């Protein structure tokens, strides 16, 4: 099996029955598990009949669950503009009147079919003579512009911070008597003695990484989702996941969905205002980045509609299981191991880890191995047969060729890492996008 | 009482005196508690006479102070605009006089006494023609226009996020030996050995759920604040707190305070140049999510300019306790328990929680129930006597019906938990206000 | 030496060697403490010869790594402007040549040699008339104006946050039997027992505190940093770190960088159209809040290109020591001690603590002290001589004066703290810079 750390102490427990007292002695016992996917092995006995049966417990991690907060619905949308002009003395050319427009003022005035949809209007005025739009009298041009948006695919995109994420910690647990295997499973939490069938395990303590990528936009197309950079309900930043501020879901569907100025910047001609602006299509802003995203310390991974996000190396789950009279006892595999190393593969400096692939024999049940390379320290579970392992290292170069050591309750085993890596561009758009649809 | 899990072990510590040393053996008990506003309850005794005396302890929760960082004055604000338009060869309408306007340039044209207030300077040049002004030759017309900022009610807004929330416990401690009851509170904080009468508490563990919502921009005007979507010093992100930049709170009170432009979007007119902003009073964003905030596991109010933080249920506290020449040992308080149900209320997918009501009964001392929802996991303390319990799940639907089941540690008890809730709306509001004042 | 807290038990480990067992009886000691550069002392002893040898723990704190995430380069700007303007049946200026000016286009219109320097065009129309610019036929003016920007220096800046900091504690570890000192230095890890010399040391517990600083943008000058207001890759957030976006280091040095409009807002004047925006020198933003970075619970560094960040006294690192074959034993060092205070120095309500240097004597060996004032709660370790300690309160006012009562293991000792504090101002700067270059 796998070397944990371990605590035997003496737990003294009196029960209140109705106007009744009981007291019980027992033995309990805190482990300290790094989960990682281990196979932590434990003996139990008691004083008379020493075997009682193997334990073992397998974390699948320490997860935290996500409590959402829909903030902030929005659709692939495509901003269009649309613009007329008239002569001196026509329509609502004259003093005041195209200059007390409106802005949410659905004009009269050509304005195609989609003039309910949302937009913006506007009063310019261009030069008015025989030479500059071909009237008679020397009066300027009033110019009415309109600016709208469509949407491009009949879906939503329901936008998404996550506070307060809860701690949860599943367990695999197995148990070995003398002939059979119940192997259930069990969910702790951060006090809650559970007891699947006669032990009382509760969860003493996390020593879970600050990790601030858990404060973070999670994106989703129903099924589909992704992390991006954060976007607020009001702000309409442009360029980013919603520069189009839809509340409510069916607000999308009927699509009265609110946007902002500062994303078409119009400049005038008289004829044809030429209004550019970014064409955001958020499935690009999920592409660049989505689920699940695994990482050195972490993954983020989406399961029927609920943000999981487990840690398996960086942190150390503490224990307390209490066997029901009788006493439990750690076993410690000493064995030897050798390594089969790999080429990186990846990016550097990006919140993916540089990819390796280092297999690993044990000559003896599966055991575990402290990889220290130059800087970074990671941890393996190496046993007899084969056993890869991902492990995303997190250099911050290009080429990359060190001296990593790993090291197992036996004998140090020097190796070397090569490899060279590519640098990844998040993304970038400037303003280069318009189209106009004048009548 | 209630039922906590233990731990008993011996601890000996050797006091170096002026050259001299002095050992003592002793008892010791960790106890692991979600504070939950529990009635933890403790007995002591000594090996001659077991009886002396009970200990209980009522921990107020895990409390996160803050350390400010004011770094964002404003003031409910509102832009306006101003214009006047010259005929050619008069006032600074020549060949580059206007067109080398400064940006703060105060000028002496119409200006009202206003314009000392903050602002932006601007110089068109519409059409000038006999039919484009009015003037006689036709000649380009500069259009001098300023924009500016009044305040609306004499108070001042303190914007400020929260770095380095300090760790802290308080926990009410009583003890019961005969007759008498002591009921102090006492200050606990990560490492340090407090001392109420003759016992030393320390805090060995938190679990404290990972909840980034303690960083965001709390907002105050004065005795009243709330929380915000960020808005940070020098970016005048518009349409969120602070669009006005007032460093000092002396340069708020005589309102000396930098706002940008790309709020007030104007478009020209040559007569009345219409710019149109958002009227922004930071007390509605206040008024959006205000403080107290409570939740499924933290709760942030303030308390004497203070922001404190705590959490009930996702976090679990682990304490040491210390009898001088005693030992510890915990009551185990088996009973069963009678669940009264309500009807859920209030928002789904939001920071609060879907609020319930669940009265219980315990036929004994206060017990702890383990409540599993569908997906959830909270926990109750409920008691002999009535005792509602607001616990504020956080399902993510409009219709919710689901097989809740509480368990005791006697006998589960399952029961239904039906619903409707309603999305709320953040908020939104685009570019439809506007108000000048041509002189 | 100090005074700790801890916990003595007994471990029981049976070793699985090839086809054989070996169990082993210990005794083990989880000590609990707060790093704080204290002189932690321990006693070592077997059943036979008592005296075996101390052994000293001196944490250098609780310390996170960085895992980089390069995402935004940037360069030292200047955003600047130039124009030019023809009569009508010229050029481009016909009937919708102008109209149809692309972004991106590279006009051969007296466009300098920096054209190729990234930025954006744009076609007006001004009056046209014999007044008006000074052709023969009134016929609008047509404008072409173009924005770029130069590089200043010739450095490049690299932004990023930081995601999944990792966990580490380093010790400087030493030991003392009869005559010689050896003073190791160890690296604990969450969960991986690390073992100096004969003794197995693994980190058993962390209490940091939530301290929501570690996500923000880390800004490097090469050598230099500091900490930014945070800045996101596609926003082009004027004013802040970034309103250029250069994706590749190689994209920098080559100067293939994108920025946005929304900065130099132009106004026209069909000569010299004037364009104002914000003059960026990031290394004012640097200048703002470098590194390091020292406050009231954490310090954030640089070390060989690698952004460690550590906490002193909210934490509580708990470690679990094993002597082979021996046990351990804590040493209480009781100890008046005497309080030399002084005068604040530094701001109020900042990241920054309201300085202090408080001399303080022991009269023994170094103990520790729990250093209580009006709100605030901190500590020190006071020895025989001088030992000053800079300690940064987080105060909120300007004038401050209260009787802060330190309390050492013997009798508390009240003094008292006054002081006068001033507000710093983070920063503004409005639009009032712009530069044109006309040809
Ligand atoms: C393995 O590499 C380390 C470098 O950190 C070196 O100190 C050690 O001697 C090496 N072990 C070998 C070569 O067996
Ligand atoms: C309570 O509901 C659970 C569903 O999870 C079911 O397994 C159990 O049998 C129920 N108990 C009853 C009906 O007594
Ligand atoms: C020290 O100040 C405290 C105030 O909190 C007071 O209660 C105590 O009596 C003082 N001790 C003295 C004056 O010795």
């Amino acid at each position: 099996c796998s070397e944990v750390i371990s605590v035997t102490s003496t737990e003294e427990v009196c029960t209140i029955q109705e106007n009744k007292e009981t007291c019980t002695f027992n033995h309990a016992t805190t482990i300290t598990l790094q989960p990682l996917q281990q196979q932590t092995c434990l003996t139990l006995n008691d004083p008379e009949k020493r075997p009682m049966g193997m334990l073992t417990v397998k974390p699948d991690g320490i997860k935290f669950r996500c409590n959402k907060k829909i903030e902030f619905f929005t659709r692939d949308h495509q901003i269009v503009s649309e613009s007329v002009h008239r002569c001196h003395r026509a329509g609502s050319c004259h003093s005041d009147e195209c200059h007390h427009v409106k802005d949410t003022d659905a004009l009269p005035e050509f304005s195609s079919e989609a003039n309910s949809r949302p937009g913006y209007t506007s009063c310019s005025s261009s030069c008015g003579c025989i030479t500059c739009d071909g009237c008679f009298f020397c009066e300027p041009s009033c110019l009415f512009h309109r600016l709208y948006a469509i949407p491009t695919t009949p879906t939503i995109y329901s936008i998404f911070y996550c506070p307060s994420w809860e701690l949860e910690v599943d367990a695999e647990i197995s148990l070995q008597r003398e002939d059979e295997t119940t192997t259930s499973t069990i969910r702790l939490l951060p006090g809650r003695t559970s007891t699947w069938n006669n032990i009382r395990f509760s969860l003493i303590g996390t020593i879970v990484p600050q990790l601030p990528i858990l404060s973070s936009a999670f994106v989703t197309n129903g099924r589909q989702t992704s992390i991006v950079k954060p976007a607020y309900a009001g702000q309409l930043q442009s360029n980013s996941v919603g520069q189009l501020q839809c509340p409510n879901l069916e607000a999308a569907k009927q699509f009265e969905c609110h946007f902002s100025r500062n994303l078409c910047t119009c400049t005038n001609a008289l004829h044809k205002v030429s209004c550019t602006c970014y064409d955001g299509s958020v499935e690009d802003h999920m592409e660049a980045l989505p689920l699940p995203q695994t990482s050195k310390n972490f993954l983020v991974f989406e399961k029927d509609r609920n943000i999981y996000a487990k840690t398996h190396v960086g942190s150390a789950l503490q224990l307390h299981i209490v066997a029901q009279d009788l006493k439990i006892t750690t076993v410690k595999h000493t064995s030897h191991c050798q390594v089969e190393a790999s080429d990186l593969s990846g990016c550097y400096s990006c919140t993916s880890g540089a990819s390796l692939t280092l297999s690993c024999k044990s000559d003896n049940g599966e055991v575990l191995a402290n990889m220290k390379c130059n800087e970074q320290t990671h941890v393996i579970r190496c046993t007899e047969s084969g056993f890869i392992n991902n492990i995303l290292l997190m250099f911050d170069t290009s080429e990359v060729a060190a001296d990593c050591t790993a090291a197992c309750p036996g004998g140090i085993v020097n190796f070397t890492i090569k490899g060279l890596l590519a640098f990844v561009n998040e993304r970038i758009i400037s303003q280069s996008y318009s189209a106009t649809d004048v009548e």
